[PDB]
């Protein structure tokens, strides 16, 4: 039921087709699973993380709690780990892509993202 995400007209489909092609041709498949009957809407995720001003910052500041709750996920903030796991495997290449295109802010602790220690 991808329509759940494809709901919005010529704003969703365009972004989706793009966010599909770049990733699928990168040698992978666009796997954005579901939780709580809500698909991982990369749109809101991306604009929120960017609005926060630093993916890396949210990571080391552990603010994925309020972020998950900002996406209106159920209490317990347990969905944060899900988000991380999907980000680090799907959306993180897009950080390097987007940030690397405009200005790469996570250029140093990127190592500490791969290695959270």
């Amino acid at each position: 039921s991808m329509n759940e995400l494809e709901a919005q007209t010529r704003v969703k489909l365009n972004y989706l087709d793009q966010i599909a092609k770049f990733w699928e041709i990168q040698g992978s498949s666009l796997k954005i699973p579901n939780v709580e009957r809500r698909i991982l809407d990369l749109y809101s995720l991306s604009k929120i993380v960017v609005e926060e001003g630093g993916y890396e910052a949210i990571c080391k500041d552990r603010r994925w709690a309020r972020v998950a709750q900002r996406l209106n996920y159920p209490p317990g903030k347990n969905i944060g780990s899900l988000l991380r796991s999907h980000y680090e495997r799907i959306v993180y290449p897009y950080e390097m892509y987007q940030s690397g295109a405009n200005l790469v802010c996570n250029t140093r602790p990127f190592d500490n993202e791969e290695k959270d220690k």
